[PDB]
């Protein structure tokens, strides 16, 4: 951000500040399981209030509602409540993010007002798919809600979405979390300790498989776990994967990615065994499978097994630096948590002997919180996919859209 406006040089006294934040917090049942991403934005928010901001309007997405209002499932209202105790100040929740009624609530608020808007992805124009003149109008509406713009949404900085790249105000500044996270990665990615291991898991398989190509020019080893592994095993091993996550598009480039890993001397560690489930449910009936046995029809692999855990542990022992994005099983549910807990144990042990260990992702960061290892690894990032795009060597669209100095 050496070429960009940042919040420390933004005059906010008497100004209304509209601020993109990443409040896409994990939720189990109906409540927040991890407030990390909300806590992480507090320094920028308090800064604005302490330095005389008239208001701070906060906007974020939550989940992937795909352009339809889904306030039953994906409302930011609970975040408003959280943000109150974290700040020491009340926050006013609006049930939308645009136009006339929100614009009114934001036009001229009482001094010191903190306002949280509803999920931006309730509108198709944020993403906007899931409409050119409406997109421009959506952007115009958001722009009216402050006099100056701050983007502190590091977690979403890889997304060229309307709230991230489309706000038209004269001053667009990166916030302190954006700065912290970018500075940490610039130092850690400048001359990584080697072997440099990427650990890839999670459930955003379509997105994550498309990052592998360029990551293979940066790392010396890769674990491909969690939900992503099934696409590779089906293609490479002709493994039966039952109802496990599968990415039909990524499947078409699996053999090319393996060839490039071979060409670049990147050792790829795929799981070899699984905990299976008869349905996607915490209380599913469970089984065991190997790559050779395959997974029976109608069942899904929701964790790796012990033999995979040993292979992952071997890769970790070799590593001098690690970036881990995506749990290696459905760790929120105890029947499917063992693989991720075991890998966590190994990643903590590596740290203790000098490995540089970087954990990224809203959900993988929740692993740290669950097993109390947030201060037992080198860095827990608010970015997941965002951090991996930095590892690929890209400029993030949400940073690119900021004002130049
Ligand atoms: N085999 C599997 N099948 C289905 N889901 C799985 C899975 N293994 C892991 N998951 C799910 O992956 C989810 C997290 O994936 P995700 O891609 O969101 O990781 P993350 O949050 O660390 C990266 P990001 O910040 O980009 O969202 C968890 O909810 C976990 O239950
Ligand atoms: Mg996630």
């Amino acid at each position: 951000l050496s070429n960009k406006l940042t919040l420390d040089k933004l005059d906010v006294k008497g100004k209304r500040v509209v601020m993109r934040v990443d409040f896409n917090v994990p939720m189990k049942n109906n409540q927040i399981t991890n407030n990390q991403r909300i806590k992480a934005a507090v320094p920028s928010i308090k800064f604005c209030l302490d330095n005389g901001a008239k208001s701070v309007v906060l906007m974020s997405h939550l989940g992937r509602p795909d352009g339809v209002p889904m306030p039953d499932k994906y409302s930011l209202e609970p975040v408003a409540v959280e943000l109150k105790s974290l700040l020491g100040k009340d926050v006013l929740f609006l049930k939308d993010c645009v136009g006339p009624e929100v614009e009114k609530a934001c036009a001229n608020p009482a001094a010191g007002s903190v306002i949280l808007l509803e999920n931006l992805r309730f509108h198709v124009e944020e993403e906007g798919k899931g409409e050119p003149a409406k997109i421009e109008a959506f952007r115009a509406s958001l722009s009216k809600l402050g006099d100056v713009y701050v983007n502190d949404a590091f977690g979403t900085a890889h997304r060229a979405h309307s709230s991230m790249v489309g706000v038209n105000l004269p001053q667009k500044a990166g916030g302190f979390l954006m700065k912290k996270e970018l500075n940490y990665f610039a130092k850690a990615l400048e001359s990584p300790e080697r072997p440099f291991l990427a650990i890839l898991g999670g459930a955003k398989v379509a997105d994550a498989i498309q990052l592998i190509n360029n990551m293979l020019d940066k790392v010396n080893e890769m674990i491909i776990g969690g939900g992503m592994a099934f696409t590779f095993l089906k293609v490479l091993n002709n493994m039966e994967i039952g109802t496990s996550l599968f990415d039909e598009e990524g499947a078409k480039i699996v053999k090319d990615l393996m060839s490039k890993a071979e060409k670049n001397g990147v050792k790829i560690t795929l799981p070899v065994d699984f905990v299976t489930a008869d349905k996607f449910d915490e209380n599913a009936k469970t089984g065991q499978a190997t790559v050779a046995s395959g997974i029976p029809a109608g069942w899904m692999g929701l964790d790796c097994g012990p033999e995979s855990s040993k292979k992952y542990a071997e890769a970790v022992t070799r590593a001098k630096q690690i970036v881990w994005n995506g749990p290696v099983g459905v760790f929120e549910w105890e029947a499917f948590a063992r693989g991720t807990k075991a890998l966590m144990d190994e990643v903590v042990k590596a740290t203790s002997r000098g490995c540089i260990t970087i954990i990224g992702g809203g959900d993988t960061a929740t692993c740290c919180a669950k097993w109390n290892t947030e201060d037992k690894v080198s860095h827990v990032s608010t970015g997941g996919g965002a951090s991996l795009e930095l590892l690929e060597g890209k400029v993030l669209p949400g940073v690119d859209a900021l004002s130049n100095i």
